[PDB]
């Protein structure tokens, strides 16, 4: 697993190889990224990290095509939330609390504002 | 994959066991199974193959990991859309409607239903 972490603290990005053990969070600070990390019960919130991925399905759970939701539409069984979730235009990201995401086998691209 | 095939035009439900292959069809499955999901054009146009799929292991909410406390958390920060938030908030274990020609049979254990209509 190929994880990015970027920051505007960060002059450079940083591409870490991750392997089985574990958090973001734990993966961030053992390599060096400053993910803050604020409390010990994962309810504060500092470690929101925007997460972006890089590899498997553009939007997951969706492997409709565009004819698909088309067809599906046109019986009444595409829900407009299905619809609009589908339709966005820019690789969707995902927000996370890093010290509650497991790291899997998945490419990451991680971002933080780096403010506490 | 375990593949549970159910309609209001079957007395009995069919279980059935297939193989996951890149190029295999749920439609390809039934029809090979003798299950009648209507077949009607050979470019998923048509919309005759409609089914509701549960996925009955894996992900509840596909791609949705989060638990109660962290939605909690993203809500509070405003990190969690209303959209994320309605879609993780279903009581039923949610059912997708797919057009069974187009849907690839994965590891996934499913229960297809269809109204056997034409
Ligand atoms: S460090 Fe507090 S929520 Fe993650
Ligand atoms: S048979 Fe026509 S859409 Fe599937």
């Amino acid at each position: 697993a190929t994880i990015y972490f970027s920051s505007p603290l960060m002059p450079h990005n940083k591409k870490v190889q991750a392997v089985a053990g574990s958090t973001l969070l734990g993966v961030a600070q053992e390599n060096g990224v400053k993910i803050p990390f604020e409390c010990q019960d994962g309810n504060c919130g500092s470690c929101l990290v925007k997460i972006t991925h890089l590899d498997g399905e553009r939007i997951k759970g969706m492997l409709l095509t565009d004819k698909e939701r088309n067809v599906l539409k046109s019986v009444g069984k595409l829900p407009k939330s299905e619809e609009e979730r589908a339709a966005v235009r820019d690789l969707p990201p995902t927000y996370r609390l890093a010290c509650q995401t497991i790291v899997t086998d998945e490419d990451l691209l991680v971002e933080f504002t780096g403010e506490p």
